[PDB]
DNA sequence: TTAACAGTCACCCCCCAACTAA
DNA sequence: TTAGTTGGGGGGTGACTGTTAA
DNA sequence: TTAACAGTCACCCCCCAACTAA
DNA sequence: TTAGTTGGGGGGTGACTGTTAA
């Protein structure tokens, strides 16, 4: 809100290339892969004369004057909610990146699922089945049908999941061995 | 601070026993370290019968129900910029606490200190000397003299700086040697 | 370090809910 | 408490390939 | 996982600014 | 950029001892 009107900082040199040869590149090499073509507009940068390189980084110097003025404008016409509030936002983005960083880490480094409940094996098991024009609308009927569902069913789905707890204990087991002798000891459980 | 006014959860009934028995414990051991008073503490609790167990987490409950009156009074007063300054406040200490616990870790694992610049080593020698009656007076008057410095004299501070940063190296070599026993990649890079 | 451009991909997140380890 | 797990549609995003500089 | 109580300790934080590795 | 480093005054806080439960 406050930060998506916030003025945004001015793009470099290379960058401003990049942005206008991605297109003419792409049009005369249509099934060579993105990477291909900026290694190779990379390349048609660094052999770029600096007579040249030197015109995109004016535009760049110029526009930085303009940022630093349209930044100090915004800065101070922003009252104390709205300032607290821009700073919110860019925390919250933050966090979310370095979390979704972290998740993804975790999976490379193959960390074990943790343990699937008596109603996640239902969900599992029932799911697709189950009348529903929506995924949402499918979930509201899987429990709609966990809670009809008779105690002689549910220890069906209580069994499977017991056993999913006994993997799940052996899985973190090695996994967490494991990162210890990676050098890893901050990933284990505390 | 919106967060300052907030009401806080009750405490549970361990805490309760806790609070109140702290300063018999205290007075009648007065030299005893509060880790020691509390450790004797808890095994009193865990030697409570659970009918006396039962009488503090009563309590416990009704106050849950005080609380859950309190704050919901509390959020329903609170504007749109109250309650995203409480959002941010209950943030910014969750972040300032994991910051400082992992400062303090560095600290204990004995972390040396990173290389000081030329501007550092500068202000370490003649901060004594600089005129002004406050830290913040006074560093700032070594600011504007450590600009009018001439570059010739500035050079005798940067060649003592290189002097302080082998010293650190040996140091990180020492700790990080140290550190991959512990076995925390982690803390390199 | 990392945000600043972009095309493609393959992975993560939101939502619907319930359950539960940390 | 949070966060991750079952399901997937329909959004959103980092890595990949690069350089610049805040 | 972490907030909820507390006494003591040995730090850490935040401000003023400049400088600079990552 | 951020964060950490030089200085310190004037507050703030996690570890330590513990259990409970949101
Ligand atoms: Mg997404
Ligand atoms: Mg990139």
């Amino acid at each position: 809100s406050v930060l998506a009107s916030c003025p945004k900082k001015p793009v470099s040199s290379y960058l401003r290339f990049s942005k206008e040869q991605l297109p003419i590149f792409k049009a005369q090499n249509p099934d060579a892969k993105t990477t291909e073509l900026i290694r190779r507009i990379a390349q048609r940068w660094r052999e770029l004369p600096d007579s040249k390189k030197k015109i995109y980084q004016d535009a760049y110097r110029a526009e930085w004057q303009v940022y630093k003025e349209e930044i100090s404008r915004f800065k101070e016409q922003l009252t104390p909610s709205q300032i607290m509030s821009l700073e919110k936002e860019i925390m919250d983005k933050h966090l979310k990146r370095k979390a979704m960083t972290k998740k993804k880490e975790l999976t490379l480094l193959g960390k074990p699922k943790r343990p699937r409940s008596a109603y996640n094996v239902y969900v599992a098991e029932r799911f697709q089945e189950a009348k529903g024009d929506s995924p949402q609308e499918k979930l509201k009927t899987v429990k709609e049908n966990w809670k009809n569902l008779s105690d002689s069913e549910k220890e069906l789905y209580i069994q499977h999941a017991k056993e999913d707890e006994t993997r799940y204990h052996n899985e973190m087991k090695s996994w967490e061995e494991q990162m210890i002798e990676v050098g890893r000891k901050d990933l284990l459980r505390r």
